[PDB]
């Protein structure tokens, strides 16, 4: 699958390359990338289907059984909900620490491991490990501006990850109210680690 | 690069991972095409953005884009110049293309390169338009959603360059007496306007 670390380096020696940037210059951004790089502030925001037709959109979803939605907190939205989330759901590998997300930044997404591990560091100390069928974000998603964010998020190992952005999630919970309530009511539950300030 | 061919790998990449059967690619593929647009399919991430301050000044005194030669920019500041030119994407846009289709909302403002391409409303002509030209609307800086009033097709092989609706209006936001000026200057260079 894709990885957004090797597709925004890629991305990063394609504008140097095109702008004939010079040895080291190129050498400051490569480095200045690994060091400030994390999947938080790289997700794909883009939306292929987003034009498609209804129906043809219902066809593709009946093919998807994303893990993210398998969680407790989805029981309860009805189908069109659940098809909707369904196909704006992402994925990322992410390396060894790989920073998912970095202290003080904005959430931009929630998180769902699919394999792998993490640890949750907080300063120059460890909050937590994750593992599969484990949710990262936070509790106030619907409000909604910035959540910045409490800890850091390091992969420990080569991991899969699935994610849905706040921007997107947002947009769906608007046209399904009733379940964004309890949605409200429910993500508690299954969120492994909060995110959120406070 | 061509967002046309990236975004087409894209859904491809996606139809095979989930291993469609062929029949569903093959809806999907054709959906892309009949509705593709460059402007619905542009890249928005910001490369440079968490870069440190003299690293960006650095790489953006290494750029000159053509985009930021326009009237338009004269009075703009280097620091505001600086700021655009980092966040200024280009794509090609091959003969028959669709730089836009009509009734799409408007997610940036675009600048030819090189190229010709052609308006067009009900199959009509209502301009053609070539190197040095500047599409986009006049209330840029409003936060309410453009739609677009015509369709825009390469008639040749295009070099654009554009900057999103976002970026541009967060640029904006820090240089408010300058953007009082964009905003009544732009009509000068706006050389066709899709705003309804």
């Amino acid at each position: 699958r894709r990885s957004l670390y090797h597709t925004r380096t890629k991305d990063l020696k394609d504008f140097i390359r095109v702008h004939r940037l010079p040895k080291a210059l190129a050498q400051r951004m490569l480095e200045c990338f690994q060091t400030t790089w994390s999947v938080n502030n790289g997700i794909d925001v883009s939306e292929l289907l987003k034009d498609f037709p209804d129906e043809l959109r219902a066809d593709i979803a009946m093919h998807l059984n994303k893990e993210l939605l398998q969680l407790p907190l989805f029981e309860s939205a009805s189908r069109g909900c659940l098809r909707s989330l369904s196909l704006i759901i992402k994925t990322s590998f992410c390396a060894p620490g790989e920073f998912l997300i970095r202290q003080g930044d904005a959430l931009q997404a929630i998180y769902f491991v699919c394999s792998g591990s993490m640890e949750v560091l907080k300063d120059n100390t460890v909050l937590a490990i994750l593992g599969k069928g484990d949710l990262i974000g936070s509790d106030s998603l619907t409000k909604e501006q910035v959540i910045k964010t409490n800890a850091n998020v390091k992969a420990l190992t080569y991991c899969d990850l699935q994610y849905i952005s706040l921007k997107g999630l947002r947009e769906v919970l608007r046209l399904y109210p009733e379940y964004a309530q309890k949605f409200v009511s429910e993500i508690q539950h299954d969120l492994t680690y909060n995110l959120r300030e406070g």
